[PDB]
């Protein structure tokens, strides 16, 4: 028979040189990391405006006004290095020492952005 945003002090903004910092994540959930301007919203999407340039590995996408598939995803217990060069306006991301690649075969993530008043590290 409801994401949380974290950043540094606005006075620590940079306008020249090469600046690099690390972001470790023991998990692989919703996490974005990048560089914002000292006017970015603490409640808006990290990067969805002209005030931040980020990267989200949960979908392997660089984050700007829109999303573009960039790099690869991470896993539990990984690190990512952010580098920003202001003399040439270039941002780069390295997942565990491996430089991320875009679809056009270029290691560069963002290019040709105005310095404005500075770039501060930011995570979400």
């Amino acid at each position: 028979y409801r994401f949380r945003i974290f950043r540094a002090e606005k006075t620590y903004a940079v306008k020249a040189g090469r600046w690099y910092f690390e972001f470790e994540a023991v998990t692989a959930g919703d996490m974005r990391v990048g560089w914002s301007r000292p006017g970015c919203q603490p409640d808006l999407e990290l990067g969805s405006d002209d005030r931040a340039f980020a990267f989200d590995g949960f979908k392997a996408q660089r984050w700007h006004q829109g999303n573009e598939h960039y790099g690869r995803s991470w896993q539990a217990g990984d690190v990512v290095g952010c580098m920003v060069d202001m003399n040439e306006h270039t941002m780069m991301f390295t997942l565990n020492g491996e430089i991320l690649l875009d679809d056009s075969g270029s290691e560069l993530a963002f290019k040709d952005f105005d310095v404005g008043d500075g770039f501060i590290p930011v995570c979400s």
